[PDB]
C-alpha cells in the first residue's frame, strides 16, 4: 500500500487529485484520507472510499479510535471500469468533502473528523495502478 503526505493537511478549497488505471480483474480498491501514516495501530480515517467491483458499490466511511461509523453508499452509478483509467478528485469544504469521478460529482461526505489540518495523509491500496497524485 501507498501513503502520500498532504503538506498542511486538509482545508476548505483544497482538492486532492488521484488518477489511476483499474486492474484487469479487480475485486476492490481504496482511497483514504487519514490522520498520519501509521498502519499499526491504524491512523484514524477521515474518509475511506472503497470501490467494490462484484456488486458495483462505492462505499464511504470514517474510523476514529478503531470504531467505524455509518457506511454511506448512495451513488448515481458505479464509475469505474476494469482496465480503464479514472480520475478521482476530493474537494474539501468546511462542512463536507465533495467527491468527483471523471469530472462529475458523485456524492458528498460530511465531516466526522473535524480537525481538517490533521488529515495529512492519503492512503491508496488494492486493484489499481496509481498513475498520478496531486
Amino acid at each position: 500500500p501507498f501513503c502520500g503526505h498532504i503538506k498542511g493537511g486538509m482545508r476548505p478549497g483544497k482538492k486532492i487529485l488521484v488518477m489511476g488505471i483499474v486492474d484487469l480483474n479487480p475485486e476492490s480498491f481504496g482511497i483514504s484520507l487519514t490522520c498520519g501514516e501509521s498502519e499499526d495501530p491504524p491512523a484514524d480515517v477521515a474518509i475511506e472510499l472503497k470501490a467494490v467491483f462484484t456488486d458495483r458499490q462505492f462505499i464511504r466511511n470514517s474510523c476514529v479510535a478503531g470504531e467505524w461509523g455509518e457506511e454511506q453508499s448512495s451513488i448515481p452509478y458505479f464509475p469505474f471500469i476494469p482496465d480503464q483509467p479514472f480520475r478521482v478528485e476530493i474537494l474539501c469544504e468546511h462542512p463536507r468533502f465533495r467527491i468527483f469521478v471523471d469530472g462529475h460529482q458523485l456524492f458528498d461526505f460530511y465531516h466526522r473528523i473535524e480537525t481538517l489540518s490533521a488529515i495529512d495523509t492519503i492512503k491508496i491500496n488494492g486493484d489499481l495502478q496509481l498513475t498520478k497524485l496531486g
